[PDB]
């Protein structure tokens, strides 16, 4: 699909058996979701934007399905603002800038 | 141009008549650039991201290139970590996400 930015890029997204709604972020390094429960182990990560830093607990190896797109990577859970999928999955899902 | 994301999707920029190093964010509902001086008067804007607000001068009608692309808008101007180009000026230039 093609998506304008006129409005934020919002997709519904499939992980750990919930559907949420998240932002296509190319800006961001790493995809971060707002709390909720993952699978295996994790480590802690201090992650920065505009702000400052917040800790988040990184979940590697986890499954997710965005718009459609099956993928798989490290998810980072924590106080994040708003649900960020970042570079580390858009690229998986063969996601591109294009002008 | 097509980018990809396996890298930061970063971009030469022209503003003031100056080269600088800008992240396309699709995150990002504003433009905002690392302290620099621009022409005219500003108002006050706070802006949130993952690690909380931070107050920035806004200036409105600003002309800056990107990636070649010429475009004329709002650029706000604070301690941002990075310099970020913004969907008001991705729109301007025709970016679209693509997968
Ligand atoms: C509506 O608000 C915005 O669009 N804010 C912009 C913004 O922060 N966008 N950001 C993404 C910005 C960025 O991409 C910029 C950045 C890039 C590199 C280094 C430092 C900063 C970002 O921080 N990226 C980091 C990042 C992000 C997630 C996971 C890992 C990482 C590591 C970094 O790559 C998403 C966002 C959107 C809404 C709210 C929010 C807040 C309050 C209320 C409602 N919503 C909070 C965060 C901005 C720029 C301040 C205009």
């Amino acid at each position: 699909p093609q998506i304008t930015l006129w409005q934020r890029p919002l997709v519904t997204i499939k992980i750990g058996g919930q559907l949420k709604e998240a932002l296509l972020d190319t800006g961001a390094d790493d995809t971060v979701l707002e709390e909720m429960s993952l699978p295996g182990r994790w480590k802690p990560k201090m992650i920065g934007g505009i702000g400052g830093f917040i800790k988040v607990r990184q979940y590697d190896q986890i499954l997710i399905e965005i718009c459609g797109h099956k993928a798989i990577g490290t998810v980072l859970v924590g106080p994040t603002p708003v649900n960020i999928i970042g570079r580390n999955l858009l690229t998986q899902i063969g996601c591109t800038l294009n002008f």
